[PDB]
């Protein structure tokens, strides 16, 4: 149908404009202790202590099959990266503190895109 099709430019519209949130957030991680799953070769009880892991590129991964309906599922999964990594982490670590930073200065960036999205209506 073309409402369907209408549908499906909104959503795709919408994974663009995430993809370059996305990219906002991710420059706010210059040291990249986000990128990437933690490794549970490296770290073989995370599991034992986070239930639901996050990282930059798992996000990457379900944005391009179109995965984020709205902006609240893609900001779930970036508060997922932050939350995760202040529990496991203490906080005089560097990496609590690469977490408080980055959610810090990731909140402009979601400030305004939530206006954008309510704005182009995306939703
Ligand atoms: C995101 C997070 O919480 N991290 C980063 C990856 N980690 C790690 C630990 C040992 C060796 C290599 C990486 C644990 C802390």
């Amino acid at each position: 149908s073309m409402e369907q099709v209408a549908m499906e430019l909104r959503l795709t519209e919408l994974t663009r404009l995430l993809r370059s949130v996305l990219d906002q957030l991710q420059d706010k991680d210059p040291a990249r202790i986000f990128a990437q799953p933690v490794s549970l070769k490296e770290v073989p009880d995370y599991l034992d202590h986070i239930k639901h892991p996050m990282d930059f590129a798992t996000m990457r991964k379900r944005l391009e099959a179109q995965g984020y309906k709205n902006l609240h599922e893609f900001e779930e999964d970036f508060d997922l990266i932050i939350d995760n990594c202040m529990k496991y982490n203490a906080r005089d670590t560097v990496f609590y503190r690469a977490a408080v930073r980055l959610r810090d200065q990731g909140g402009v960036v979601l400030r305004q895109a939530r206006r954008e999205v309510d704005s182009i209506g995306l939703e």
